[PDB]
């Protein structure tokens, strides 16, 4: 695969200090993961950046998905187009711990990754949703069995994560 410069964490999990949008643009992976909310309203963080890079096509598609199917579940997912970034985007909803949602649902969220052989992904719930980032990384490592390439935008966070036990 064309993923380059990743640090190996485990047999199947790799990590890099990179913007997921730039990784997706360069690699054009089969699957890029979005850290979504249940309404697929891609406002900020990973979702807002991915959507911006698609010139809002991701949001237009997402609005039709919701109109047809209704909100996702917390811990749930749907497969939509990856537009100009990837073949597919797997939109995954981690728990919004800052709004009282159960952190246990982070494991359910990462289980969705096992339906795909290779993914480029962020650390779910670790941003605006308020989960401890090292916890999200540990849940990823302990849940995902398929090959995951994690893109960590924030340099300070990356440096801390790669120096922490799993
Ligand atoms: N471009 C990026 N590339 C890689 N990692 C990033 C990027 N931007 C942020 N991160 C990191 O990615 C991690 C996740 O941060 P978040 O994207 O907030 O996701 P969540 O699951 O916590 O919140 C979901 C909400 O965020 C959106 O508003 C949605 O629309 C949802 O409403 C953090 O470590 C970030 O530093």
């Amino acid at each position: 695969n064309s993923f380059s410069g990743y640090l190996k964490l485990t047999d199947n999990v790799y990590i890099k200090n990179a913007d997921i949008v730039e990784e997706a643009k360069k690699v054009k992976p089969t699957v890029v993961v979005n850290a979504a909310n249940v309404y697929l309203k891609h406002g900020g963080g990973v979702a807002g950046a991915l959507n911006k890079a698609t010139n809002n096509a991701m949001q237009v598609e997402s609005d039709d998905y919701i109109a047809t199917n209704g909100p996702l579940k917390v811990g749930g997912s749907c497969v939509l187009s990856g537009h100009n970034l990837a073949k597919h985007c797997l939109h995954v909803v981690g728990p919004n711990v800052n709004k009282g949602e159960d952190i246990q649902l982070l494991k359910s969220a990462y289980e969705n990754f096992n339906q795909h052989e290779v993914l480029l992904a962020p650390l779910l719930s670790a941003g605006i949703f308020g989960a401890d980032p090292i916890h999200s990384l540990r849940v990823c490592v302990d849940t995902v069995r398929t090959n995951v390439y994690l893109a960590v935008f924030d340099k300070n966070l990356y440096d801390k994560l790669v120096s922490s036990f799993l």
